[PDB]
């Protein structure tokens, strides 16, 4: 039986899966064919059918895991061709599956199609926690899985650097998917959700899409580095004809998201590029600033990023890391995780022993 | 010399004008001509050229105000417009003029291309809360300035209901204009910007113009009220199948905005009205959740609205008291004034004996 941790979310769907690299000589004889099969196929491949994608450069290796040494795999496809997952996965074959995220409700009847296959469905709190707090704990093979940018607010000296969470407590966790969850940690058995917003990484995708007719979330990305958002945004000094000294406003600071879009002539002269990358700027501001709210609420400075919202995104992650140090003085940290698409899937897999 | 308050944003100019009725026998003979000429053309007019209005039906009647009695009026006018305004100003006539906003900052050298006019610039915070206060303090006309909807959960409940702010403080002020700004009032003289956001009405507007073609603010809130906005959001149930019970998030709560304009066949299908609609809902809950995080911050538990997003907005103005009364079990109410987009301009105007 193969062991797998799966996160369904409302866009992607993310699989860990551990393979073990020992593999005695008995335990080889006749594994059934299928098992043969799948771990083959799944080593042996790094794009899975058409829209199947291994992360090769996130493979944690010799992992001891229940007891046995071998490879932690991550794995993700889009939640629409589910289905086709589900279909192939109904063409030869015993297997126990730790499902979270959203989708491992909406879709249980869907995977209970599969004759040989118990679908144990896992909080997505549990998961995520459970998840980011072992990922961390083993390192990224000797490396630390946990980043900041340092000076971020000097972009001559700005650079990523490691940061030590081996008292990873308290911590606010932000998790830009479709939408956005934040979490406060106290403890590994004591967390709560705070709130969320609603405008995530699926309102820039989304707004993207319409605006700018992109067909991915990557050249949504490539068009939002071409472009320049003040061409869409009214900033402080188209309002002040300058800075706002009295509240600290610079005149760079953006005082109405898109707010320039209310004249016709500047709708006109506005380029893709500009627009796309004016949603960027604006989902991502608007999430650094509901993150600031609930760190000063919740008491906590450490204000953890994760989610697939910044996968190849170093844009994004820079206007979060700047925004946080800016509006707080210094006082908040912005730390992001190598890992930080699939902590749902790992939690899920670590909850198969209570099985 | 008229007595004028002005207040000029990034989008709209107000002005507040206070029409002596108590000019005696000796006071009229050989008032300066002109000075008879804007009163009369300001009395006898409700429309001002292409773009000037009168909100007739916010005008206060026989209020004293320095020692006179008077009617104060309330006009509105776009800033793009207040070149024409000046221009005219410069063909007949002594005057001083309080003015706030970032617009008084803007175009101090352009006012002062009037000869007989003196510009005093007021700070937007002293002016919005001054104005306020007084507005509050003398009715509207015998009739409560400030409002909230009873019962805002029930639709068939639901209703529009006076408010009595005699201890007005503290006070968590939302400032909705084409960003938005939030105050903290704990007394007359203490109060603080405690944060903003720059997804606001400007937001709204361009993004609705984007979307949809719409070329006025009114055609945007008509086609948002034919509009369906789940057709362009991703719901809980969309994700979940049904509700996600261990956090108490409903079925239809939105996931994620705008999050089904991922996909091409849903973009293809969307009508103008359901994006005019989907933007109202996206950033006015926005500016509802984080007007909570604020008030849960500040300590405070009511929250006025103000600025002129909300002006003929009632879809807007119902999303607010829901979401407060919703997400806080009642703990926090969400107010409205009659007022809302005129404060700052009455706060300018009762600066006057201060020059
Ligand atoms: N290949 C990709 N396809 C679709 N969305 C992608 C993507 N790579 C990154 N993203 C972004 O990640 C977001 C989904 O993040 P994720 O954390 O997996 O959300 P979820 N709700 O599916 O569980 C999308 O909204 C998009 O902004
Ligand atoms: N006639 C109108 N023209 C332009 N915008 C209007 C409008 N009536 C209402 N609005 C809305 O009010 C917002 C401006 O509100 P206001 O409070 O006067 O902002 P500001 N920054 O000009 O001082 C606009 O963004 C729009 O959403
Ligand atoms: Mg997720
Ligand atoms: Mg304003």
């Amino acid at each position: 039986s193969p062991w797998f941790g799966m996160d369904i979310g409302g866009t992607l769907v993310k699989l860990s899966y551990f393979e073990p690299i020992d593999i005695t000589a008995e335990e080889e004889q006749e594994e059934v064919e299928s098992l043969k099969s799948i771990r083959k196929y799944l080593t042996s491949n790094v794009a899975y059918g058409s829209t199947g994608i291994r992360d090769v450069h996130l493979e944690l290796k010799d992992l001891t895991l229940f007891g046995r040494r071998g490879n932690l795999h991550f794995i993700r496809f889009p939640t629409q061709d589910l289905p086709t997952f589900i279909q192939m996965g109904r063409d030869k074959n015993q297997t126990v599956l730790c499902a979270t995220g959203g989708g491992a409700y909406k879709f249980e009847k869907d995977f209970r199609t599969i004759g040989n296959l118990h679908l144990h469905k896992l909080d997505e709190l549990d998961c995520l926690v459970k998840g980011l707090l072992y990922i961390d704990s083993v390192s990224f093979n000797g490396q630390a899985e946990c980043y900041y940018f340092a000076n971020a607010s000097e972009p001559e000296r700005c650079q990523k650097m490691p940061f030590n969470l081996d008292d990873p407590y308290p911590l606010l966790v932000v998790n830009i998917g479709s939408g956005v969850s934040i979490l406060a940690v106290h403890s590994k058995d004591n967390y709560k959700r705070v709130t969320g917003t609603s405008l995530g990484g699926g309102t820039f995708l989304g707004l993207c899409s319409l605006l700018t007719g992109c067909e991915s979330f990557e050249e949504a990305l490539e068009m939002a580095s071409k472009g320049d958002s003040t061409q869409a945004d009214k900033l402080v000094r188209d309002i002040y004809g300058g800075d706002y000294e009295r509240f600290g406003l610079p005149g760079w600071a953006v005082a109405s998201s898109f707010g320039n879009m209310i004249y016709k002539e500047k709708r006109e002269s506005v380029s893709k590029e500009d627009l796309a990358r004016a949603t960027l700027v604006t989902i991502t501001n608007n999430i650094g600033s509901v993150a600031r709210m609930c760190a000063v609420n919740e008491k906590i400075n450490r204000v953890v990023f994760v989610g697939n919202f910044l996968r190849v995104n170093t844009l994004s992650m820079k206007l979060l890391a700047y925004a946080l140090d800016y509006w707080s003085k210094g006082q908040l940290k912005a730390l992001f995780l190598e890992h930080e698409g699939y902590f749902g899937a790992v939690g899920a897999l670590l909850g198969l022993p209570n099985f």
